[PDB]
């Protein structure tokens, strides 16, 4: 079906994300994987690899350049051809590579601090226009992503979006519209800003975090509990 992802770096903060949407179910499922340790995968295709995801990941962690890590994880694959794969490290680095039985128009574009790649795609400036959305953006990190996904939807339906930011001082922000009839994108910024904003964020920076591992509510007397 349909597919687009972008993986970036944030170079401001350290942050790490990706954000995807399919015309098919669970993407965010399917193709996004990150680990501050290690950096952003985006597995996907015709037929995706859950392995792919996971195990160019550890490539990178054991101190594999983006474009070796992806070359080892697909070259080992005798079914490569089905799929795509792109990865970014902690400092924006990235490689992708496109199996030849991917549904055309299909593969990759690396940026400054990224990468954006896909499959069964109507032109080629639908991964042109997702990357210039990114980088032109000022906004913050999270609506530059989600501003990738609309240009990238704009340039072309689709039925499930995701998107996934880690960073150390923060839990991960995991958000993903699994099935949407006609507009998962729309759901997906609808479901980033509760999730990022109000009562639901105030809860959400007081548990455990990566710089902070046995965080606890703050304390004393409140009058609310989330």
């Amino acid at each position: 079906s349909l597919t687009f992802s972008i993986l970036a770096h944030d170079p401001e903060t350290g942050a790490i994300g990706g954000a995807a949407a399919t015309g098919s179910l669970c993407v965010g499922g399917w193709v996004l994987r990150g680990d501050l340790n290690a950096g952003m995968s985006a597995s996907q295709g015709a037929a995706p690899s859950t392995f792919w995801g996971e195990e160019v990941l550890q490539h990178l962690r054991d101190g594999s350049h983006p474009e070796d890590a992806v070359n080892h994880v697909t070259s080992q694959d005798s079914g490569r051809a089905y799929r795509q794969l792109a990865a970014m490290d902690l400092l924006g680095n990235a490689a992708a590579f496109t199996g030849s039985e991917n549904q055309d128009i299909k593969g990759s574009v690396t940026f400054a601090s990224g990468i954006a790649s896909g499959n069964m795609l109507g032109d080629n400036s639908v991964l042109g226009a997702m990357t210039e959305a990114f980088v032109a953006s000022d906004l913050t990190f999270e609506r530059r992503l989600l501003a990738a996904l609309i240009a990238a939807e704009g340039a072309g339906g689709l039925l499930s979006a995701a998107m996934l930011v880690l960073h150390p001082d923060r839990p991960p922000v995991t958000l993903r519209i699994d099935y949407h009839p006609d507009n998962p994108i729309g759901a997906l910024e609808q479901l980033y800003q509760k999730a990022t904003t109000g009562d639901y964020a105030d809860w959400a920076r007081q548990v455990p975090v990566l710089s902070d591992k046995e965080r606890i509510l703050d304390e004393g007397h409140h009058h609310h509990h989330h």
